This record gives structure tokens, sequence and C-alpha cells, in this order.
């Protein structure tokens, strides 16, 4: 395309202050640099490769066709999710896994959806606010199957009266996770299948083709370079701060993370068009609770490492609460500021109960 | 009638080679035959006799009227549940009788509920399939009352450390539950009257009356013959098979139990008649749910047996969101197949934790 | 007004037997009668003194505007459950704080609310009986901030597991329910907006008005008086009647407070005007569970009384399945007889377990 798309949408992001994070990582890597810059200047450097991904990969699937289009449409949202959670499991630091992509499921349940109603109620308060139901039912019906899946190995683990010793009840905890993470796949590719093919009717480019795979590995690979950086730099980085790293792992780092997916849910707000802020903030709180999530059991399975589906007992009664209160506010079709500022406050309340918690 | 609907309707079932099961479980006991064997050829017999009941008692309503015909039409598809919960209290093996009403509550709201929604929902994909809310929504206020009296004496258990002993707590569940099975008996009266007399409006036979009453003695002095067997014989048949006693009650015991409902709640969803659908599967565990489970409490006032509505932790969390998830399926009035096969996967999560709940 | 609505709205209660209840409770204090005759005409002396202050606040709404007007007819239902409060909280009684404030927030969903169902039900069992769902949808995402706020000083509790004793988990449950009740505070100011101005549209009198401010001080420093008089003698009225603490305080005492409240609900009940039966039953249990109760969190906060959040095990489980069945009944806007009685044995469930939780 001739180096000018190449220039000109690189430094077309709404946010591009950003970009000198990059060279400020690897030059202070190889000159010593103490441990908090690191992390300081790699969440900075992630924030507009999180959306430059995941606005190119749209590029892609006007070259592709109508069947693979709605899949790279809805499924590289979360490229970042996946490479901080790998890089994570395979470095031995399994906690931060159980965080991070938690506090995934939880912003896009209140922090992204009761922004699209509170700012997007405001500037649209003189008119109807609808949306549909159908359409984003089944996203409810799938978390609603993650949950169970959630409490029951926590449930396990106060059975200690049953006289069974904690050698027992943590090789039963590890079997049943999995092997409901083969359950929770196989909802997964039924929901691929019932939203592209069999219920699709009920349901231009700027870039050329070859630019679109360069980039999008140019702009991954430097993912998975500073994805490094925020794992094995989180633990000094957790003591020169005075924050917890169950605090850190998932409250701060979940913002870089849906950075993308938190400014096309708030435009087309704006716009008046709440089915698609349910489908950016609620189909991808499904992507991470049903395919995020039960793939890094899968890895552990055949790694040797043992990890199972159990979050902890404060950690379960918030994921309890933001499906309910999510459900009862998504019930008729119609909205308004009110429904949005409940929402926010439900954040304020997890992000205070996580930043004693030391 | 002459001996010839007595001979065809007998070999009318669509499942008809179960019947020498029957002559393999007294001949059996009289040959010293091992007990897994008694155990296998028990369970084999009681599946047509739970149909051949859960059949005739509808030829009984057309000899009676408009009252008791309402009556009878939707009260004895669990007469199989009843006697094996009372041959197993008087035996004083009082934790069977807690799993074989349990997962007679769940096979109703997961594996029969999510089998018309799949099965009548393939068959029926290019058509709309409706039924109506306000039928079926009494069934769901009425178990959130049976769920409350099995949440609290749960939570008096984990009350030892408010200065009493465990000889204090067990006779304060003994207690309440004894008073929550009067309370729970008095919303089951009330809904036998809400919907036979006060709300009727808004909600030919083949076979003679004198035969009605002869076999509906010799289907059901058969049922007590083999309800001792399965409960006296169900120790030794879960050692040779390496079974838990905890997966053989609440598994494998209801569909025994439970396959007179789910051949005539799949039959209607392929006749695209889901209101008959939700009459069988849900006003099937309102019965065992509130009429089944606290007389089991008032039977063990009268004869000295402690019996309390305390289920467990792992069973209890297994209940509430087998409410939760079918209240949130069934608000619209409309169904397909993707409701369905969330219900059928949620079924597969609890027979995993009890398969290896050992 | 000359001395005639001075006279005959006083004598104007539907209840008047009960103001001499009043003269014998000063005069029992001054001839040193035993304390629980103190306790018996205290609660008899409140009882239309909870209704004088709450229909004579609706006298002065016609002399001050619309603004103001939208504000003194929906706050003074509860100058009773404040005083109590606050007359207990100084006394340094911290537990009964935690139960009048519990058992006010129960008998506005099941007593109060399924009184109007079924009352208002059969005298109006031949017509059609809607509310609206938008009016009282609020008042739900309301109570389930506040039910958040309950569930995680609970779970905080069962975390001694995690190597911290219990003087470092009591000052995270302190500190945490000291910042929540600021969340909750704004949670009630911005709902005094979103009711009053900016979605007003969308939602005579017979006394003078120099006469409202007299009496609504002369009832109100008589409440004061004899709120002492019920916090200061309720030990030994709880030695000689055989009562708990724990019952007296969250069953009985309330019946005092939500009088007002409970034949307001049932005369517009008998009127089949149900808009007006769900904005005194629900609009009363947001006032407690968002301005009453963290509004205790702040006046303790000042005066250096340790009180947070944790009402306890068994109170918060009563809580959570208050909510979800009052919201399973009112999502279709239309109501019968059988939607109120399930309601009113919910609340006998709740009055057993109390009452044997010695
Ligand atoms: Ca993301
Ligand atoms: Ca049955
Ligand atoms: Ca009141």
């Amino acid at each position: 395309d001739f180096l000018s798309n190449l220039q000109e949408v690189i430094l077309g992001t709404k946010l591009a202050i950003l970009f000198p994070a990059i060279p400020a990582a690897i030059i202070c890597t190889y000159c010593g640099v103490s441990q908090p810059w690191i992390f300081g200047l790699s969440l900075l450097g992630l924030t507009p490769l999180a959306e430059r991904v995941s606005f190119l990969t749209e590029q892609l699937a006007f070259y592709t066709g109508p069947t693979l289009g709605g899949l790279l449409n809805a499924t590289c949202g979360n490229a970042t999710e996946l490479i901080i959670a790998i890089l994570a499991l395979t470095n031995n630091k399994v906690a931060v896994v159980k965080y991070s992509l938690l506090g995934s499921i939880l912003s896009n349940l209140l922090l992204v959806l009761g922004t699209s109603l509170f700012c997007g109620g405001i500037a649209n308060i003189r008119r109807e606010q609808r949306f549909d139901r159908k359409q984003a039912d089944v996203n409810f019906f799938l978390l609603l199957l993650g949950f169970l899946c959630h409490l029951l190995p926590l449930l396990v683990g106060y059975l200690k009266n049953g006289e069974a010793s904690a050698a027992v009840l943590s090789d039963m905890q590890l079997s049943i996770s999995r092997g409901f993470s083969i359950v929770m796949l196989i909802s997964y590719i039924a929901y691929l299948v019932f939203q592209l093919w069999t219920h699709r009717q009920l349901f231009t480019a700027v870039i050329s083709f070859w630019s679109g795979f360069a980039w999008l590995v140019g702009m991954t690979l430097v993912i998975a370079l500073l994805s490094e950086y925020v794992v094995a730099t989180i633990e000094e980085a957790s003591d020169k701060w005075n924050l917890s790293v169950s605090f850190i792992s998932i409250i701060l780092l979940p913002i870089v993370g849906n950075a993308a997916e938190h400014a096309g849910a708030v435009i087309f707000a704006f716009k008046n068009k709440l089915d698609i802020s349910l489908g950016v903030a609620l189909g991808s709180a499904t992507q991470i609770g049903l395919f995020v999530v039960p793939l890094t059991i899968i890895v552990a399975w055949i790694l040797g490492i043992n990890m199972d589906l159990n979050f902890g007992p404060l950690e379960t009664g918030c994921l309890a609460v933001s499906i309910i209160i999510t459900a009862f506010t998504l019930q008729d079709g119609s909205s308004h500021y009110m429904k949005g500022l409940v929402l926010l406050l439900c954040y304020f309340i997890i992000a205070i109960c996580f930043f004693v918690d030391k």
C-alpha cells in the first residue's frame, strides 16, 4: 500500500502517547533499571498493542469469507489475556493466572458494561434506548454453566470433616476440574455453531491484505516480549508500591487487557446502538469464561502442572453476584443512566475489598 | 374386557424386553445368587412397572370426574419414589432416602427438561416454539420455598462457634426441620386448589373400569416387592461395581423412577406442544420437593426415627444452581435447541462430581 | 384550627386503644414496676405513634412544594427504626442494632408485601391486577448492591486459614465496612435524584400548617422517650418470657416499626392499585437497606464504636433468598393470591428458625 496507511493508521490511534513506552522497556532491560520501572513501562506499552491487534484483526475478516469472518471478528479481543496466562503458567506462578482471568470477567460485566449504559445514557437521555434480549440470553446461560464449575471445587475443600485428609481432597479437586474443562469446551464449540451457522439470520475496508499479516506478527511478538516482563517482575513491583499481588493482577492488569473492548463499547453507546455494546461486553466475558479459562487447565494437564478451578471463597462470591445483578438489569430491553451507575458502584466495591486484602 | 387389552396393551409398551427381569428377581432370591445380580435384575424390573402404573392411572381418571380427574392425572408419576423412600426409612438406611429424593428433583429439572428442548428443537428448527409463562411460574415460587427449608439446617451445622456442642445443634436442626414440614405441606395443598378449582379456566378411553383397579394392585405389590431388593442389597452392589452409594442412589436409581415422565415429555416435544412437556417435567419436581420430601419427615416424626432436611453442602449448591439456570431459561416463552444443550451439560457436571466422590 | 381536628383526628386512628399504654410507661418507671411490664407497655405505646408521625408528615408536604413534597412523602416511614438504632448504638448494645435493621428489611419484603398480594387478591379475584415493572426494578438493583456489602465481610471471617489471626481479620472487616458505607450513601443520593427530578414524568389537605410542626415534636420526643425503655429493658424482658434476644429484636420489634406501612399497603390493595402498594413496601426496604444501615456505620465511625456490616451466616442466607423470591414474583406485571401466600409462608419459616435459636 506504499507506506501510507503504514504511517497514518499507526499514528491514527486515539491513544498514541503510549508508543514511546515500548523502546523504554527493552533498553531499560539491558541497563540495569530497577524492576518497578520495567513494570511501569510495560503496561503502558501493551495498551495500544492490545488495540492494534483487536482492530487489524477485523481488516483480515474482509479477505476470508462469511464463515471465518464471523469467527476472527469475535475471537481476538482476548489475545492479551491468553499470552499472559500462558507466560505465567509455564513460569509456575499459578496464582496470577487465576486472578487475571477473573478480573477480565468482572471488568467486562461491570466496568465495560456499566460505562456503555452511563455515558451512553446521559447523551441520549431524551430518546428511548432499546436492545434485544434473545441475542444476549445465551451469554448468561453459559456463564451459569461456568459458575457451577467454579462452585463445586470450592465446596470440596471444606469437606475436611468427612474422614479425609488434605492429600485426598486435593487430588479430588484436581480430578473433577480436569473433567469439567472438556464439558466447558463443548458448550463453546456449540455456541460457535449457533452464533455462526444455524441462527445467523436471527442475529468496505481501508487496508490491503498483505499488510494485515505482516503487522499481526509485528504486533504479536511484541506482546509476547512484554508479557514476560509483566509476569517475571510483578513481585518487586508489588513491594515498592505497597500494593497486593491480588490487586495488581485483578484490577490494574485487566485494564491494559480490556482497553480495546472499552472504546468500542462506548462509541457505540453514544450512537444509540446497544445491540453492539452488548456483543462486545458480554461476548468477551464468555470467551474468557468458557474458552480461555478451561484451556489453561488442559495445557496444565499436558505439562504436568497442578491447576484446578478453585479460585477462592472471596473471589467466587464476587463472581456470583456479578452474574445476578447483570441478568436482572438486562431483562426488559430498555436502558437509562441509573442502570449503569449501579454497575459502576458494584465495581468500586470489589476494588476496595482487594485494596485492603493484604 | 375379555382378555384382549389385557394381553395387547401389556405387550403394548415401547420397552417390553424388560418384563423377563421380573421372574429373574424372585427366583434368584430363592437360589442363593450373589447380590449384584439381584440389584441388576431389579432396576430392569421396575422400569416398565414405573410406566404401567403411570399410564393406567390416567385410565381411572375417566371414571371419577373433573375434581379427582385433575388429581390422579397429576399425582402418581411418583409412586416409585415414594415406595423406595419408605422402604429405606424403615430399614434405617436414612442416607439413601436423602439422595434418591434429591436425584428426582435434579433429573426433572435438567435431564427430563433439557431433552424436551434439545430433541424437540432439532425436529422443529424451522418453526416457532412457544409455551406460556404464567402456567409454570408457580412451580418456581414453591421450589424457592423448598430451598430455604434446605438452606437453613445446613447453616446451623456450621454454627459450632457459638458456644454450642454437637448435641445442642443436632436437636436444633431436628426441631426446625419438623416444623418446616408442616409449612411445606400447606403450600402444596394450596397449590392443589389453585391448580384444580380456583384457576382451572386460565390453565375417550380404551380400557374398562374394572380392569383399572385389578392391575393397579398387581402393578403395585410388585413395585413394593422389588423396592426391598434394591434397598436391602445396595451395599454389596456398590462394592462389586466400584461405584459409590452417593452415585447409585442419586444418578442411576432416579432413571428407573423418572422413566414414565421421560417418554411423555419427549413425545410432546416432537409434537410442538411445550405447554405439556413443562407440566410433566416441572409439576413432578414440585410434588417431590414439597409433598414427597416433607412427608418423610412427618413419618419419621411418628416412628421415632431422627431425620432432618440437612442434605449436605455439596448437594445444596447443586440444588441452588438448578433452580436459577432453569428460571432464566424459561422467562420469555420461546425455545430453541441451545437452551436444552446447556441443561444437559449441567447434568453431566453433577454426574462427574459424584462419580469421583468416594 | 381551634382544637377540632386536634381532638378528632387524634381520636381518628383505626387503632386507638393503644393510647393508654403511654401513661402506663412513665408512671410505671417511677413506681418500681418490674421490667417486662415496662417492655410490654412500650411497644403498645409506639404503635400509634409510628403511624401518627408517618401520617402527619404528609400533611406538611402540601406546604413545601414539588421538590421536598417528593422527599418527606417518602422518607419518614422509618422515623422509628432510626431512633431505636441510635439509642442502642450509643448504649453499646451493638447486636440489637444489627437485628432490628434486618427485620425491617425482611418484614417489608415478605410480610408487608405478601399481604397486599393475598388480602388484595381474594377481594379482587374476578378482576385483572396489574402493576408496572420499570417503576420497581430500580429498587432491586440497589438491594443487590446492599447484599454484596453484607456478603463480603462475612466471608473474610472464614479466611482464618490464610496465615492470619483474629486481630488481623477483625480490623480487615472493620476497614472495608467503613468504606462500603460511603459507596452505599452515594447510590441513594443518586436514587433521590432519579426518583424526584430527572424521571418524575415517567413515574387537598385537612390540617393547617402550624398544627403540623407542633405535633411532630410532640409525637417525636415521645418516641425517643419510649425507645430508651425498649432498649435498656430488653434483657430481663427476654428472661421472663423465655424468648431469645435474636427473636424479640428481629420479629416482634419490627411489627411496631412497620405498622404505618402495613395498613397503607393493604388499603391500596383492596382498591386494586398495586403501583402504590409496591412503592410503600419496596421503597422502604431500600431506605433501610441503603440509607439507615450505612448511616449507622458512619455514626459509629465518628463515635469510636466498632461496628461493621457483618450480620452473620444464618442472617445473610435469609437476606439472599428474600431478594430472589421477590424478584421472580414481580417480573411480569400481574398478580393473584398464590403469589402472596408463598411470601407469607417464607416468613413463617424465618420466624421458626429464630424461635428455636437459643
Ligand atoms: Ca481483552
Ligand atoms: Ca417418577
Ligand atoms: Ca417503618
